């Protein structure tokens, strides 16, 4: 008949506007009403309904069409905030205990199979513990995200139920709480407190598979080959099959592969290479998508540069070429020893051989490397003989064109780990953070934590020292209950993350941190600012691991770690650390009861958690002022709202000033409307020089126990500022030469 | 200085031409001198000659162009033979004892392992017995091949030392006697002779690999999935790499993998299907190769119809497209039941379902298969409801486009096999002929050896058939021998083969038996010939098989097999045989002892092993009378010899009849130059109506208890003859529709 909608309870009616702006006003209290305006977002929703539509799809529509109007006033976001929050609070449940129920009882509409979505353990401490439970929760907290951290925390992380989602962020918060914190309620309610109240963030796979059937909480898997055989490398392909499935990160270190022409015993022939090999690993990661396909799954190839293979394996992640020559859906890294830092400083040689030829080089790391590889250079054996600066010429050709291959220093991560003891790490992760042991019988997994920044600055604009250590406590506390929980994928992940137990806390939003400490990047407060922050963390993390060894006894490798022989991090940097902290009674305690954790800090990217929380990529400067939106329909430029929080109260914001900013790409500092300060607080990483985040990469890196990632901003391909960079970077010691080489267009 | 040649001393010396003619006339005793002339061979040889060539050089150019120039009379093959063949038995060692001292006391010439080409027991029974056996040696046979056939046997059969071959080739052929007959050697002389002197030949994976250090003598392989879990996939993927390492064929019954988009209970996600999963399976394909790169190691994939992704499983087997939804280097097949029959023969419905929410299925076969089938179909649990025709028009457009699916037939399959009392068989191998039971726990191996035929055609011109069955009780022994010396690359095959415990024998050069015969292809002693030749040789291969199983027992699962009723293969055809032998005595000895081999008989294709006999493909007619050769700088035609010696013969060959044959490619029958007996005995294949092939094998593979390959020759796309084709071939009862769709250019 007429145009009819179907209201949310199943029915339908006439179709009756003013219900829009009877409840857009009724969502907009205690906002700026000289620019909040419920018309021109119900004029734009009726320019799309029709006849026939639910409701949600108003509100859905709702919401992003203030969120495209947020430009014009900055409170458009917290209203469209409040539209999505408030859509998805007027559809599920009140009670959390009743949708663990309905998820524990979830029965497959075609298969008639008991399926749950929780195991049955969370819910008997739920069922048990509902009263207490379902009175810590607040819901007020749900309204301070943001919109697009909102729909990204929708569209994938909430677990829905034929494909309608029947989860409030508070329940997953909830639920991840009760997912770790198993017999014990005060740690789940201090826990979900300090974590809704948006203090630190747990990964990914932690928000996937907290308390559910199969928990598999950890992020962080570092394999190595079984064998140079047939059986050793399908046995690792079935490993990186089975942990790809179970939402896992995986770094492969390849250096002990036969190269292309080498003799095989068993068949009379002759190896094709790493090329073939790595190319049915392309089609392992197109094919393995990480959980229900919430991200797919990638792999880090690792090779150490003296193999024979090392220009087909950089002429491999390209565009054009022949299509059986190229394996583009994986993440190709150098392993890179001093040797070939000194043969491309003074120009001279370089041996490409094979590792069956030279067999036992990639667990030599250092000096006995310099005297291995120049044994086997002296006696001929090697075969290939390239000038070093060629290969360098290589390198930063294939870096230049798609920013692969990553570039780790072997004999710095060698030389500056607690690890140390148990023989060479080979590799590292996939985002280049975790530096571990790996073996034919050990396969490293680490687990991680991201602490947010921005939440500690007091309003006095002197930041929180006190808090951070404390909440670093309650972390520690965390991961270290998340080890003895988790179900390992294979049986080898089980002894090494029960034997060593790593852990791994990464901070994000620095950039935030810097501005609301009201300091420019590039001065004496920033550099001075992030050396004391990981004190704080760094100390903190100790303090942490001491008061757990001191109740249940350090990890079973202890004796043996240059820990034990009281030799921090800091030291094998040879930096003394600040006045800040008391590090005399620490490694009094230390020495007295060990530490439960060998590897402790870790900053990880997080592409995913800091676009949840709204802040920044984890240590980097903002990549413009101007960010743009994925919208349907509208993809378009927002600019960071703390600039527009300060040009709102210096008065120079203007209904214009965001199209002069659009022919300048976030460059803030060309315009004749100008204080001057905000071309420090606000400079753009394009117009920061690079060397200056290369020596804050020093010091912060200085006080880590790992790696950290580092992605390179360069506007343009010139060799000077990267090869002068990599070497300034070796020249520093950081453990990371570089993550991506990206280039504006 | 001068033009000097570096003569295979190692010395060098002036070029002296009569030294060529010298040696040529040395090598052309016994041919026709009126067209022998080795002045036009030492022209074009020293056409390509110049300063500094090794000598060998000279020797394999003049047979080259002694190939080149056989066209002009049919003698210089003779002659090009001889000059190969005497090329390498000038080479190479005179006995063969210390021929295999030289292959075990090998050394890897940059690693100095002991790394020998022949296990140490083959080597203690040549030491043991080599002076009888270097007696039984006769190097007379050697000069019998022909040249292409020698050359392919050269180029990747003989086994070399660091790229010079080191074998000659009765070297490989006693080789081969030792590496089967263990103990024996009586065993061994009457098998080198009956080998050697090119009665039968067994498979190239016992040529690769006979008395070698990895004996894996096998060439059918049969797997299926252990599960439809990531475990199962990868597992099964780690199968066929070792069995695809150690030269095996591999067929994969794909059935039982839940379709796109099916609910997955670990994860909470959608399947993507098939697609990803053989992309994996085609770099696979890629990567490992069978032995020492001597062929590409190839995958057969069969699939049910009533799978949900058969659509694009029919669409990955092509040329256009996108590349990531294509899986080119495999061989794609369709185990097709009685009911796509029927849906496609009345233009019904079709019903395509996934595994996961009919489970069970693969396992049943006929009418069980028509009730469960039914019953799913009523219950409306199925997913898609396709018109079977337009699956039909889907089919022939992909065969049409590449001859890829094959076509088998389950019911058929099922039905007339001797392993009924197992279960089902589900697949087949590569080049369908082995229809073996395969699970999870048995995986198929078959052993294969090649008959030839036209050895035994004695010159009265009426056919041999008591020799036949008697070198095939010889060829069962051999076998049998085989089984219990082979060395299987997965634990999963030793089980199968040794309970089981199945054979195969293949005969090649049918064409040759009936122009030796000199009857017409599509005559009536034509289609009572190939009768009778497999009555003999199934009769002679039950009467082996029986005096086996009275010596040392039937296999471990005989009484159950309807052998053990008394029904043999040919009342499963329901198909009295002829008079012209003794059935009734045979099936009393089986009555009273049984049978040591399940399955005995299994036309394979042999191309390489025809290749080197020079006899045509297993049963089919010649492809056209002219074929052509790959000579390097010359790739030309040259036509069938037996017509040719019919022709010198009958007066009609001239210096341009070649000429006349150009321009009608292989087609004799449009010349005016007939004597309208060559148009019945060498008729082309294009010119051969397919429904009498397709009798001929309803015949022949009615005396066969497994299934034939049939190389389907139709020189334009036609849907008519096509359909007509597979129908009549479901008609005849048939256990292969296809194994090719060709059509010439
Ligand atoms: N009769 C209507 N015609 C057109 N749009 C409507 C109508 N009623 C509501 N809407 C719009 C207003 C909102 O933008 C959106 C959602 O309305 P909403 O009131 O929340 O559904 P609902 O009526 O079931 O919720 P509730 O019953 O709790 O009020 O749909
Ligand atoms: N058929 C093959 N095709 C391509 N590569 C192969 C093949 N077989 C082996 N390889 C590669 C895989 C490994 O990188 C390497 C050695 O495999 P492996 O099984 O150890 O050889 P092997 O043990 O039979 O001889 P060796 O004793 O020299 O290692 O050669
Ligand atoms: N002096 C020569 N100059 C050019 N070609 C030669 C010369 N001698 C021989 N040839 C050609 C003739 C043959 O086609 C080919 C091989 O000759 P061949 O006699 O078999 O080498 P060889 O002398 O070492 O063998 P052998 O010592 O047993 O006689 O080379
Ligand atoms: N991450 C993935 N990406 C793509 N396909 C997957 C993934 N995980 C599983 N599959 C496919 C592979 C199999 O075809 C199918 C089932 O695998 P399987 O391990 O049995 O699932 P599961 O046991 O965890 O849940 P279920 O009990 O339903 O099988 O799903
Ligand atoms: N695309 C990616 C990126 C990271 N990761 C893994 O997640 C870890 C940290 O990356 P991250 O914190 O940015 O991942 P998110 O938590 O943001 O999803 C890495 O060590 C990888 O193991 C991944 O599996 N897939
Ligand atoms: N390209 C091929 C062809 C056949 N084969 C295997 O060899 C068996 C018989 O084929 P064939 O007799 O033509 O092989 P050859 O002996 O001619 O080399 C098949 O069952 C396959 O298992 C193979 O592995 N690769
Ligand atoms: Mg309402
Ligand atoms: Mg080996
Ligand atoms: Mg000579
Ligand atoms: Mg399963």
């Amino acid at each position: 008949s007429h145009m009819h909608v179907i209201k949310r309870d199943g029915r339908q009616e006439r179709v009756m506007f003013d219900k829009i702006t009877s409840r857009i006003q009724k969502l907009c209290y205690g906002l700026n009403m000289d620019f909040v305006d419920p018309a021109q977002i119900t004029m734009k929703v009726i320019q799309g309904l029709y006849s026939g539509v639910t409701t949600v799809e108003l509100d859905t529509l709702a919401a992003e069409t203030a969120a495209t109007l947020t430009t014009k006033h900055p409170d458009y976001a917290i209203l469209a905030a409040r539209i999505a929050v408030s859509n998805l609070h007027k559809e599920t449940k009140k009670v959390f205990s009743d949708v663990m129920e309905d998820l524990y009882n979830y029965i497959n509409p075609h298969n008639g199979k008991h399926s749950p979505m929780v195991a049955k353990s969370t819910l008997d401490i739920v069922l048990a513990n509902k009263d207490r439970l379902n009175s810590a929760i607040i819901y007020d907290r749900d309204f301070s995200y943001n919109y697009f951290g909102f729909k990204t925390l929708e569209r994938s992380y909430l677990l829905k139920i034929n494909g309608k989602v029947a989860e409030r962020p508070q329940h997953m918060l909830m639920r991840v709480s009760v997912g770790i914190h198993k017999e014990d309620i005060d740690a789940a309610i201090e826990t979900y407190n300090l974590l809704s109240e948006r203090w630190f963030t747990h990964a990914s796979p932690t928000l996937f598979n907290a308390g559910t059937n199969r928990p598999q909480l950890s992020s962080c898997f570092l394999l190595s080959m079984k064998d140079d055989s047939i059986e050793g490398i399908y046995d690792t392909l079935k490993q990186c099959a089975l942990i790809s499935k179970s939402a896992g990160g995986i770094g492969v270190a390849v250096s002990c592969i036969r190269a292309t022409g080498s003799y095989i015993a068993g068949t009379n022939g002759n190896s094709n290479g790493l090329v073939p090999m790595l190319r049915v690993y392309n089609n392992t990661a197109r094919y393995v998508d990480q959980g229900g396909n919430k991200r797919p799954g990638a792999f880090a190839i690792y090779l150490e540069p003296w193999h024979l293979d090392i220009f087909e394996f950089l002429d491999l992640k390209k565009n054009t070429g022949k299509e059986e020559q190229r394996a583009r859906d994986l993440f190709f890294a150098l392993w890179i020893p001093d040797l070939f830092m000194k043969r491309v400083e003074t120009n001279q040689d370089w041996s490409l051989m094979c590792p069956n030829e030279c067999p036992g080089l990639d667990e030599v790391w250092g000096e006995e490397f310099e005297k291995l590889y120049a044994s086997y250079e002296k006696q001929g054996r090697v075969r290939k003989v390239v000038k070093a600066q060629q290969l360098w010429y290589a390198i930063i050709e294939s870096q230049t064109e798609t920013g692969t291959p990553y570039m780790l220093y072997k004999d710095s991560c060698n030389r500056k780990s607690n690890q140390q003891n148990l023989g060479t790490i080979k590799c590292s992760n996939l985002c280049t953070e975790i530096v571990e042991y790996t073996s034919k019988d050990e396969v490293a997994v680490c687990n991680l934590a991201s602490l947010a920044l921005n939440m500690y600055v007091t309003s006095e604009h002197t930041y929180d020292f006190k808090k951070l250590a404390e909440v670093t406590k309650v972390v520690v506390r965390n991961l270290n209950k998340i080890i003895d929980i988790n179900y390992y994928p294979v049986p080898e992940a089980c002894l090494s993350n029960k034997r060593h137990r790593p852990i791994g806390i990464g901070v994000q939003g620095l950039a935030d941190a810097f501005i609301l400490m009201r300091y420019p990047f590039e001065s004496a407060e920033a550099q001075l600012l992030n050396k004391q922050i990981f004190e704080t963390i760094y100390y903190g993390a100790l303090e942490a691991s001491c008061d757990l060894a001191k109740e249940q006894g350090p990890y079973e490798t202890y004796e043996g770690s240059p820990v034990s022989k009281g030799i921090l991090q800091y030291d094998m940097w040879n930096v003394t650390p600040t006045d800040l902290w008391d590090w005399k009674v620490l490694k009094e305690k230390i020495a007295k009861y060990g530490i439960r954790n060998s590897l402790l800090i870790a900053p990880m990217p997080t592409a995913s958690t800091a676009q949840i929380l709204g802040n920044n990529e984890s240590i980097e400067p903002y990549t413009s002022n101007i960010y743009t939106r994925r919208v349907l329909s509208g993809e378009f430029q927002i600019v960071n709202p703390h600039l527009l929080k300060d040009l709102t109260e210096r008065g120079l914001w203007h209904e214009e000033m965001k199209n002069q900013i659009i022919a300048c790409n976030g460059s803030i500092q060309s315009i004749p409307e100008i204080p001057d300060d905000l071309k420090q607080l606000y400079k753009t990483v394009w117009e920061i020089s690079q060397k200056t985040v290369l020596k804050m990469a020093a010091e912060r890196g200085a006080f880590i126990d790992q790696s950290q990632s580092l992605n390179i901003h360069i506007a343009e391909p010139n060799y000077g500022k990267l090869t002068s960079m990599h070497f300034y970077g070796w020249k520093q010691g950081l453990k990371t030469g570089m993550y991506y080489l990206r280039t504006r267009p």
